[PDB]
């Protein structure tokens, strides 16, 4: 059942999700070169719960074995954070920053039992056109995504406008083609993690109706080559595009408002509205 948030779960959901993004806000200083995904781990760790007094939700309630997410490259999603680079038979299971890497840093913050749910590109110093084209493009799909959100819109069109971004990006860009992750969606979140409904970034004709305090994510993952992934399933998580091309995906959680959506995973970066007004 979806679940429609009343004003005194808005205003801890409203809490979380500033939270979420501080932690993204706080670390980027850290990000460069020569760090491992493990140190970045421990510093968000440390914020998280002495700083922000809030919940790490992967290490503690999703059978994460750290407390964020570090996807570098061809990881996806899910990447571990760890000290050094290993193999996944012949795949790169990267753990350090390089020159020229792109990163995602996954954040899930639980603030008094409600979620905030919220993930980044990094660009690791000189980083090639081909890269900064696939991170700028999958952030447009998520700002296009919710420039849709209202009431009374069907869920469908959240995946069909993204397919749509990238499809006129494929026409009009022949070198810096792109495709649509199929296997994770979007989804519901509040007091639960995984809450209704799912949220799909590819074309479908989902005829559920957004309504004014539903709260949910989306989270665009666009690949520079296909869309098809494989699960590392050796450490359980890690999931690697099966072509070995790279990946990027942005997040975030938004809440339903009476005439358009309000982010409130907003980082104070970005220059999009905290509440926009699609009426
Ligand atoms: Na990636």
């Amino acid at each position: 059942s979806i679940k429609i948030k009343n004003a005194v779960e808005i205003e801890k959901m409203r809490v979380a999700g500033r939270l979420a993004a501080e932690v993204l806000e706080m670390i980027e200083p850290h990000v460069k070169a020569g760090v491992t995904t493990e140190e970045l781990d421990q510093i968000c760790h440390k914020y998280i719960t002495e700083v922000q007094g809030a919940i790490p939700a992967p290490l503690n309630y999703h059978g994460f074995p750290k407390s964020i997410c570090t996807s570098i490259n061809h990881i996806v999603c899910h990447g571990i954070p760890a000290s050094e680079d290993t193999y996944f038979g012949q795949i790169q299971r990267p753990a350090v920053l390089r020159d020229g890497d792109i990163l995602n840093i996954d954040i899930t913050v639980i603030k008094d039992g409600y979620h905030g749910d919220t993930s980044k590109m990094f660009l690791i110093g000189d980083v090639s056109i081909e890269d900064k084209r696939l991170c700028h493009v999958a952030q447009e799909c998520l700002y296009l995504a919710l420039k849709q959100v209202k009431p009374g819109v069907q869920l469908g069109e959240i995946g069909t406008t993204i397919e749509k971004h990238i499809k006129t990006n494929n026409k009009n860009n022949p070198r810096f083609k792109f495709s649509i992750v199929r296997d994770y969606c979007g989804h519901g979140i509040g007091a639960e993690f995984h809450e209704e409904p799912q949220v799909v970034h590819y074309k479908n004709s989902d005829r559920t109706v957004l309504r004014e305090g539903m709260i949910f994510t989306i989270e665009p993952m666009i690949n520079a080559g296909k869309f098809g992934c494989r699960l590392d399933d050796e450490d359980s998580w890690t999931v690697y595009t099966a072509d070995g091309k790279k990946s990027a995906q942005w997040e975030h959680t938004i809440l339903v408002t009476a005439t358009g959506c309000e982010i409130l995973t907003l980082r104070s970066e970005e220059s999009l509205p905290r509440i926009l007004n699609n009426a």
